[PDB]
């Protein structure tokens, strides 16, 4: 049951004027995309603290990749959902190495200690797995967020992207045609998408939803990554790949826009991105990722 807002006052929302005219603000099965200019955040901290919403997010520093948490979790608490309850569940091979940051009132963070694999390939993919914790997040939030650790939060993250079920614009092929995405195309893999398919590029470190439904993604993801690699294939994008084969079968019911997953140092700062709030930091792939 959903009480009523109080009375709030706030700019009419006029019907024959586009909050944006630059891009696409709905997909064609109906599903927002979350672009700067679309929400009234004021409203929507309403519906959502009426709610009493917990929101779990989930993160992953696996062996040198504890080195990203600190700033990660600091930022995080400077603008990821601020004014919510939040409950941040941080996965890692070291929990001695995870840094002491101080939290708003209302959020918490809990170390899950899980073994460390050797290929970085298999670090990323076997987050499916481990996110499928089962009893764990059902019972202590509402929605999931699952993202990388090498970023940083820059802007407000805020209640606009909770919704069932979500994935993020990649900001390499947003602007891109579907032939052009880096999907699986091998008709082997459990990822495959043929060339006249797919609706958007999403990426693997930014999606979530209601528990129940990052459980069925996270599941199915893992499950069509087992039966690959019992038929000696892996996706050309990893755990990527597979999210891409579920939210094309499986559709989100909201997108976010790029805002929300950026390198600047790779594609700059676009007119059309009013505001960059979730970014790539800086590092060294080969060294990062091996001993
Ligand atoms: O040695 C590793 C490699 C990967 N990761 C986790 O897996 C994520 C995805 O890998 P990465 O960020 O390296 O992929 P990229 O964004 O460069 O494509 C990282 O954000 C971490 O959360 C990790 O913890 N340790
Ligand atoms: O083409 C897909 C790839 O694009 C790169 O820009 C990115 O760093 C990879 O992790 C993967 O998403
Ligand atoms: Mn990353």
């Amino acid at each position: 049951f959903m009480v009523s807002l109080p009375r709030m006052v706030y700019p009419q929302p006029k019907v024959l004027t586009p909050c944006r005219k630059d891009v696409l603000v709905v997909t064609p099965w109906l599903a927002p995309i979350v672009w700067e200019g679309t929400f009234n955040i004021d409203i929507l901290n309403e519906q959502f603290r009426l709610q009493n919403t917990t929101i779990g997010l989930t993160v992953f520093a696996i062996k040198k990749y504890v080195a990203f948490l600190k700033l990660f979790l600091e930022t995080a608490e400077k603008h990821f959902m601020v004014g919510h309850r939040v409950h941040y569940y941080v996965f890692t091979d070291q929990p001695a190495a995870v840094p002491r940051v101080t939290l708003g009132t209302g959020r918490q963070l809990s170390v899950l200690e899980v073994r460390a694999y050797k290929r970085w390939q298999d670090v990323s993919m076997r987050r499916m797995e481990m996110i499928s914790c089962e009893r764990r997040f059902l019972s202590e939030v509402d929605y999931l967020v699952c993202v990388d650790v090498d970023m940083e939060f820059r802007d407000h993250v805020g209640v606009e992207i909770l919704t069932p079920l979500f994935g993020t614009l990649h900001p390499g092929f947003y602007g891109s045609s579907r032939e052009a995405f880096t999907y699986e195309r091998r008709p082997q893999s459990q990822a495959y998408i043929p060339k006249d398919e797919g609706d958007f590029y999403y990426l693997g470190g930014f999606f979530g939803g209601s528990v129940q439904e990052v459980q069925r993604l996270t599941r199915a993801c893992h499950q069509a990554m087992m039966v690959d690699q019992a038929n000696g294939i892996e996706a050309v994008w990893h755990d990527e790949s597979h999210l891409n084969k579920y939210l094309l079968r499986h559709k989100p019911t909201k997108v976010l826009s790029p805002e929300y997953l950026w390198d600047q140092q790779l594609l700059g700062w676009p007119a059309v991105l009013r505001k960059l709030r979730f970014t790539a930091v800086p590092k060294n792939h080969q060294a990062v990722r091996n001993p």
